[PDB]
Order: structure tokens, then C-alpha cells, then sequence
């Protein structure tokens, strides 16, 4: 049978608990993550915006921007890839479906769609408002109905904690899973106990977003495991470090007129070749001919 | 008149001596380069291959992979971008021209094409051969002829020094310039005096590739100015540092079950927002509307 | 100065009265239009949806699908191209601007945005509602502000006549123009006198959509000139004819087991070659080289 | 199991004899072909060049141009799609592989790669020279080794008749199949008897290119069946008719200032809606919600 990246994502879930899922900004970093041992990786929507487009995460990126990053990554790295699909790239059910199908075809193992509103008017400032529960149930149903690969994962993310409180966020989660959501991503959780409540309310795996500088403390895998969390997500960790490292290089080069003093911060040429399996290419040729 | 990235590039050469040109792997890093004060940036061919595609620099990347990175970068960053165009993405004058016109429309300020032979047969193993002086002259002729913007830059890159000795290298350079080459990128120089020799032989600005872990010394901008070099290129510097920092994070997070111990290696959220001009978006809305 | 597709478009309006603008479904047809003598062409939104994607005109096509057709067309055909941008490909001023800047860089001469509401909820059924006059004014303001080429055209399209009656339609048009709209595309007019009324109310060129099988009569260029209309648009005309001819071939070939009986309905090989300037390629080679 | 378009292509081969495979210039025409009853369709390389890019078929199009046409078509039409992959879009085995994998991922059921040389020097005029037998065997092996879906079809096309005669073309064909080719495409065959000779020399299915104005007469499906031909190909038939129909529309509109006299040559609005299953969209919404 043909390989199903979703199938592999769900398998990796069965094998690791919690499953650590790391953000990979580009194909090169996906290889680095694969080498470090991860079993699943991630395409952050904020990273596509900030890193690939140099834009804030305000809904400016398009499906196309994300699709090309998904292909670049999955063309060279076989690890299953979870994709941040925002609110579906379009208001209509027709848009949600095209996004789902395009993403599966581009190579992704799954995606998460959230309940945010986006922008309602040309001058609508960036906001965290969320649609009604019903509206989100409709997005979820449209997305699930669109799965062309039964094993592709449709995860539902809720940002209801900040604007409606815990009990309402949990309640929405139960309705989302009821509508078809296969996994749950409760955003900005503040206490380990809350995760357990979500774990207990919905009988599907839950993801905990362990991002760098927000509302959620830096919970360990052991702590998350105790809270019955099925996945730990680090959406931009590598990216943040990469930026500081590049910045420092740019600054020193500009200040000193040579990079001599930051050489020791650099991945060597040999290391880079190892990372992209440079020599496995010479092998491919030897195996095929000459 | 309409803005010309090429003209601005030529203008940058007059404002700095030598002009520092730093490789920017993506849109985000082009902005960090601009905020660090640079007046010109670069899109490394090996960088597109290794970072964007996770592939070795063996001619697998296509024009389209490079175009995408050109647009992402130049759509948000106004600095003139010099692009590595390998041999023109195709063996025919028709390919060279389509490449030039496409790179211009995508937003580039200039590009360099080299006299490399490339892959001859399907089973061709990586080799360092160069086409005849006449053949490169034809490539250069096709490139200049295709310019749709008179100020766009056609730079010729030659690896003749390591292949045919100095004098022959200089003989090619003179013929390349006479063919219309507007700037020269001589590869593999290990002594300042040599740069002076190229500078003396051709009346076009010359570029010094100060990349790491190669045969060439880490010359300083002042040393370079003393040899009459017009621009100093640092093709993958920030990239090499970003990979190491990212790698370090993936490993530490995997071993420790938390990234807590490497937070101090990360660009802060405020630094992220500032780097991508986050605050200019709401300011834009207030300026346009009520 | 650098060539401006927008400027050339504005210049076309002065050379013809009214300016005939024909929809060109692809690069090939843009060239047939140019060889037929036209001085301006059009990229229909429904055309990109129906011909390029094989989808109904229900807002499924994205900015990226339209950009690809803009580049393919303008990369080879120098005629100014007017583009259907629906409502800006996004609900935020940030989307409108990214759309304008992208269409300009892709090669377009101008675009029109309309005051349609679009899909509100995921389950929204096709509807003909329009935003408030103020909301469209904001969209128009964001669009004009984003122009990177001063001569690029921002045309406002309104379906207010069929929704709110003539006077209200004219009231919106005046406000749209005051907001910076450079040309007007009033929908659903069935009488020449009405065009004259719009022309009289706003001091900007007005466009008459002479599409087939709709509520509007097949007005002639002379009738249109008598009503003060500056340009006559034929959005899908050649497209509708091409599909029928193609359909006829598929059916005849399937029934007969040979296309022999429909050869006389086909563009000859000489006509193909001439249409795509085939002979200019070898001429280019002889002109550049030995 | 997941759907394999190659599997469906091979199935359609088993069911029809000869299998009629029709060229579809865009997604819309793929739907028309599906409606006319075809069981397999085709993406002509000359059509991507002439129709999508408005360029002659001289190796100017890139893999990217073809990949976007493959996605557009297969995203909306489920018929299996045979793709013209020229010589593999790149000289290296690494290029042949990336093309094969990219095309499978984009949705294609199979492709054909030929033994032409392309351009050897910048000024190399368009030609029909072909590589040695060995060189083509290497391309074929690289392509087969790259199949990510065992059912994807790798067809080998030979243009050796025009430059080496029949016996040599047959001999190459035997070597190509020996190297891994799954089907054979002998170009520009002039007599029914020749096909039978190919059919007899290689024990894999053979395709007969029944194109519009070349060396091959317009053989019927019955005649081809008698020659043991497994597939009949009509690469541009629909496209040629579509062009004449569009041209006539452009001319009449320009000459008469109205399209009234060519209305009867147009596919109606209702027909277009039927063709793109416009109303099946209203059904999707009714099934999902509201």
C-alpha cells in the first residue's frame, strides 16, 4: 500500500507519550530534527509568516505560502508533519475543503484549524475574537468531510480560554470533538491541572503548546505525561535560537568588518554536508551506474 | 521613475568601500540584515538548496525554487538583492534569458552566472570543469541582452583560477567584461595581491567571496579595500550560525524533556516583533482609518 | 524610465473610444488578442476559476491562482492587463494591500475590486449582498495606498444598481471615486442612458461589461461611445467559443474513433507557430551569435 | 488503500483497446474530456509551452510550469493523467528523480521521457538530435528507481526514426524496455505496419501519437487495434480547435465592434455551469449543514 503520513503520525503517537512535536522552519531544520531523534515535526503558521515571509502572524500569509513550505519539507524529510492551518484560509466550506485536500496532496500528515474570527472588516485590528461554537462545528465538519486520506489528522484548536474562561473552552472542546475533531489543541493553558480536565472531558488525544514566551509555563514531558497530555509542541523554539544566532553574526560582521570572532558559533561545512546527506548522493550514482 | 533594485545596488557600491553583502537565507533574515545596517543582501544558491530544500548544492534546485525565495525576500525587504543564478538554469540562450527576465520581475537587483560546465550525462559525478571562454562569452551575451531593466546587474563568476592558472583566469575575465559582464566574481583567491591583479585587469567592480571553512582566508573589509575589491560577500555566515543554534535546541529539548535550559539562547518575543516591524501594522490601520 | 503596464493602459484609453478590452484565458490567447490588434486585455476571475481550476466562480480561487496566470500572460505579452481581484483576496486591509502589491509585481496594469460581501459563515450560500458604502470606501483606500507604481489602476466595481436602485448606485460611485477609485465598473446596466448617467456623475472613465448570456444587451462600441463609456469589456467571449470547439472535438473523436472529420475546425500548425512568434527564436540566436 | 492514479491508468488500459488518451490543455478541458467519456487524459509538453506560457516547445518551460498544470487538472478531475516530461527537466539523475517524485506527488498517473538531446551550448539551435542508447538507458533507470508509487507509469519515448531509421529505433526501444521502461512511445511513425513491428519487438504496451499535422497519418482506432497498438494519443486536438474558435471571436469583435455574429459559436452560460458542476456545490452545502 501507499504510505500515509497521517498513519505515521498516529503511529508515532502510539509509540511516544507524550509525543514531542518540534517546529521546523524549513526543510533543513526538519532534517536536523529527524537527526536529533524526533518522530514528528511541525509547520508553524506564525513561522511561515515571520520566517518565510518576514510578516507578522496577522492572516497575511496565504495557503500557497504554506503549501510550498509543506512540499519543501516533506519532499526531503519523511517524518510526519502537523500543519498549522489557521482558520482554513477562506470563509467558505469550499475553502476549508480545498485547503484540507491541497495540504494532504502536498504531503502533510495532519493539520489543526482553530475557532478564531480573523478580520471582519477592512479596518478590523488584529484580534483574538472567536466564532460561535456552532460556526466552529461547521468548519470542523467541512474539514473532516474533505479528508481524502482517512488517516490524515484533523485537530481542532480552541482559543476560548482567554475570552470565555475555562468551563466554556472545555464545553466548546466537547462540541468540537463531537463534530468530528480527532485531537484537541487547547490554547494558552496556564496550569497542569487544566490539561487533565480537557483530557478528561474529551476522549481524544490533547496537545499542549509549550511555546517560548506566552501564557503557558515551560512544562516538562514528565509533568505533561502526568496531566494525561498526548503531545508536547514546541512550535518556534529552534527558530528563535536561529534568529539570535544570525543576528549576532550580522552585528559582529558589521561592527568588526570580519566574521572571525563568531566562527566558533557556526555549523561547519562538514557538518552541513552530513546534515543534508551530501555523500549519500555520490552513493546514489554509484548504485545506479558509472 | 519606478524604483529600480539594480540602480540602488550600484548606488550602494558608492556608499561603502568595500560594500558588505550578506547572505540572507529567508525574508526574516533579510530584515535582520537591514536592521543591522546593511545596504545590500545576497541569495546563495547553495543556501536555497541546503536551507530551503534541504538538498546538497549539486544543481537540483531549479529556477522556481530560487524565484520563490526572491519574491518572499524582496516583497518585504527593500534592500537590493544580488542572486546566485548558477549557469542560467538551462543550457540554452533561451533559458538564460527567461532566467534573467524572471529574476528581475521577481524583484532581484542583480545576478551572477558562472562558467561552470555542470552535469553532462545522467551519470555525471560532481566535477570542476569550465566551459570554453567563447561559450561563457555567449552565456554572458544572452544574459545582458535579456535585461528588461537597464540597471539590473549581470555579474560573471569564474572558477578559472583554480582550473587554468592566474593569467588564463585574467584572460577570461577581460573577455567576459568585453562581452558585457558588469562586475566580476573571481573564485578561489588566497592572496590579497591577486585581487589587486584582477582589479587592475578589468575596469568593473570585483567581488571577494569571504565564505567560511574554505581555502580562502577571512580577509577584513580594510584588507579588501587595500586590494581594490569593491564588495565583500558573506554568502552563508548567518545560516551556518542559525543551524548550530537550532541543532543545539533540538538536542537539548530531546535530552532534557524541556527547553528551559536554552531559553537564554533565544531571540525574545519583543525582538521578534521589532524585527518584523510588527507595530507598523496597527499604525498603518490608524493612519488609513478611524 | 522603467516600463509601466498601468501607464500604457491609461494611454490605451486615449487611443480608442471606447477601448476594447478582451478577456484572455491564458498566455496563448493574450498573444492571439495582440495579433488581432487589441491594445488591452483582461484576466477574468470567473475565467481563472472555471478554465484554470475547473471550478465555479464561488470564491474558491485564491490570489496565488490569479498571480500565476498574471505572470504567464504578462511574461510573454506586453499588452496592459486589467485584473479581476474580487474583493481583495482577504477581509483585512493587510490582504488588500498584499494583493495590490503582488499583482503589480506579477505584471498587471490594473485591477478592480468590488463591494460584494462574499461568504460570511462556513455554510453561507451564494448571495448578492454588498458591504456598506463606508466599508467599500475603506477597501478602496487600502488599495490605492498600497500602489507601488503610481500609474497602476484601481478600478471600483459595484453591483449597487441591482441591489439598491440607480440613485444609491450613483451615490456609492461618487463616494468610491472620492475615496480614490480611478475608474468605475458599474454592473447590471441594461440601458445606454444609464451609462450616460454614471458617466455624468463621476469624472473617471467608466467600463461597460458586455458579457454574453446575461441581462445586459450586446451593445456595440458605437452605441457605447454615444453613452460616454470609456471601455468595452468582453470577459469570457473567446473562452466560451474555445470550450465549444474543444467539446465538439472530444465528442467527434470519441464517436468516430478519429478526428479526421474535424481537422477543418483546427488552427493549422503554421498558424500556431506564427501566433507564438516561433520564428523569432532562431532569429534571436542568429542575431546574438554566429 | 489510498488511490493510485497510475493503477487507474493501467486499469483503463486493460479495459479499452486501444485506450484513447486525449490532450487536455487545462482543468476545464479535462472535465469536458471526462464528460465525453474518455478514461485517461494527457498533459502535452508542447501545450504547456504554447498554451500556458505562450512559448514555442523549445525547452523553455520548467518543471514548475508543468507541476502547476498537473495539480490544477488532477485536483478537480479524477481521470488518470499521462504527463509529457520531455527529457526529465535537468541533465543529472538527481534531476530525473526529483521530476519523477514531484510529478507523482502532484497527482499524475505516469509520464514519458524521451531520448532527445535538448541544447548542448548556449547558441545550440532547436534540434531533434538524440543521445546515445546508453545515455537513454541511464535516464530510464534513474526514472524507474525514483517511482514512489510502484504503479506510477514510466513510459519511454524514442525520436530515433527521423535521424537513425526504423531498425535502429526498434533496437533502441528494446534496450529502453530492457532498462525498465514500462510502455513505449515510438515517435513519428509513418506506416501502420511499423507499429506492429514495435509491438512485436517489445513486450510492453505501445502508444501511437495521432497528432494533428505531422508525419503520422490520422489512423483510426480500428486500424491501430489491428496494428496491436495499445493506446491512441491526441495531444493537442482540442487545443487547436479552441485556438481557431478564440481567434475568430477576437477577429470578429475587433472587425465589427460587437460579438453578435459569433454568439452561436459559444458554449452557453448554462453549459459552462453544467460542465464545472456548478450546482453540485449548492448540494455540498445542503448535505453538510444549513
Amino acid at each position: 500500500s501507499l504510505h500515509s503520513p497521517g498513519k505515521a503520525f498516529r503511529a508515532a503517537l502510539t509509540k511516544e507519550n507524550p509525543l514531542q512535536i518540534v517546529g521546523t522552519i524549513n526543510a533543513n531544520h526538519a532534517l536536523l530534527a529527524q537527526r536529533a531523534g524526533y518522530q514528528a515535526i511541525y509547520l508553524s503558521g506564525g513561522g511561515v509568516a515571520a520566517g518565510s515571509l518576514g510578516l507578522p502572524d496577522l492572516g497575511i500569509s496565504t495557503l500557497d505560502d504554506v503549501l510550498t513550505d509543506i512540499r519543501r519539507i516533506t519532499d526531503v524529510c519523511s517524518l510526519p508533519l502537523l500543519v498549522d492551518a489557521d482558520i482554513g484560509f477562506g470563509s467558505s466550506a469550499f475553502n476549508v475543503a480545498r485547503t484540507v485536500k491541497s495540504m494532504i496532496k502536498a504531503g502533510a500528515a495532519g493539520l489543526h484549524i482553530e475557532d478564531q474570527v480573523g478580520a471582519k472588516r477592512c479596518g478590523h485590528r488584529p484580534n483574538k475574537a472567536i466564532v460561535s461554537k456552532e460556526e466552529m462545528v461547521d468548519r470542523i465538519r467541512a474539514a473532516v468531510d474533505a479528508k481524502t486520506d482517512p488517516d490524515f489528522v484533523i485537530m481542532a484548536r480552541t482559543d476560548a480560554l482567554a475570552v470565555e474562561g475555562l468551563d466554556a473552552a472545555i464545553e466548546r472542546a466537547q462540541a468540537y470533538v463531537e463534530a468530528g475533531a480527532e485531537m484537541l489543541f487547547p490554547e494558552a493553558i496556564t496550569e497542569l491541572a487544566m490539561y487533565r480536565q480537557f483530557a478528561d472531558a474529551v476522549q481524544v488525544p490533547i496537545l499542549a503548546n509549550i511555546t517560548e514566551f506566552g501564557a503557558t509555563p515551560l512544562f516538562t514531558t514528565d509533568e505533561l505525561r502526568s496531566a494525561h497530555v498526548a503531545m508536547a509542541l514546541y512550535p518556534l523554539s529552534a527558530f528563535r535560537a536561529m534568529n539570535r544566532a544570525a543576528e549576532h553574526v550580522y552585528n559582529v560582521l558589521r561592527q568588526e568588518g570580519t566574521q572571525k570572532s563568531v566562527i566558533d558559533t557556526m555549523q561547519t561545512r562538514n557538518e552541513l554536508y552530513e546534515s543534508i546527506n551530501y555523500y549519500q548522493y555520490e552513493e546514489k550514482l554509484d548504485n545506479l551506474f558509472a
